[PDB]
């Protein structure tokens, strides 16, 4: 009777779909992942809502991603929330220049109505490799 | 029959007791607030466990706090967790010099066995006032 937790699997699926959507600049699909009170804090401490996050990080006329390498990750699932810690190396173009930056990031996902959404994200800058 | 939620009140009490313990350098009382897998990420991305967090931030032979001003805060309580966002201005002495620094911080608290514990914290540096 013992089977993989559908709750834990659906989180791994969202973390994949989100990455695909970021690489690809898929604004419609990325919005669908975001909780209605979503917020994102970048490594300078600037706060984005759903709409402005999407404008800056997920619109292929401004930003073109080549990679986000996940060096490291810890996932903890609670009852209604999950907390993810990650060290990422981001690679993207912005205005025909190309940028690299590493971060220690934390996110929270919210499990409601049998589905997960991305609710909060925050970046803390790390030194380059 | 309608009464203040004991769950939401006990979180406000922990956020107070923690502050008192930080100002005062109360290592025994601060340890009691920490979850058993506690971690703390500072604004450079360095990771502390319970023991090393306490050594660096809560031992009055190394650090002497004069203040942590909470400029701003959002609390969201879920079923088993709470997520707190805060802008803090920290003021402390370390080796007879005196330091100021502002941060955008996020924390997670874990509600188990009818009690809250501080489970995760992360800092992202902000510019001075």
């Amino acid at each position: 009777g013992m089977e993989p937790s559908a709750k834990h699997l659906q989180l791994q699926t969202l973390l994949s779909e989100r990455h695909a959507y970021l690489m690809e600049g898929n604004r419609e699909a990325m919005h669908q992942l975001l909780s209605s009170d979503f917020s994102f804090i970048d490594g300078q401490g600037r706060q984005f809502d759903a709409e402005t996050y999407l404008d800056h990080y997920v619109d292929p006329d401004q930003i073109q991603w080549s990679n986000q390498i996940s060096e490291s990750m810890v996932v903890e699932v609670f009852e209604t929330t999950a907390l993810v810690q990650e060290i990422v190396e981001d690679h993207f173009s912005y205005g025909r220049s190309m940028y690299i930056g590493r971060f220690r990031s934390v996110s929270l996902y919210h499990w409601a109505n049998e589905g997960w959404k991305w609710h909060f994200h925050q970046l803390t800058p790390l030194d380059p490799s």
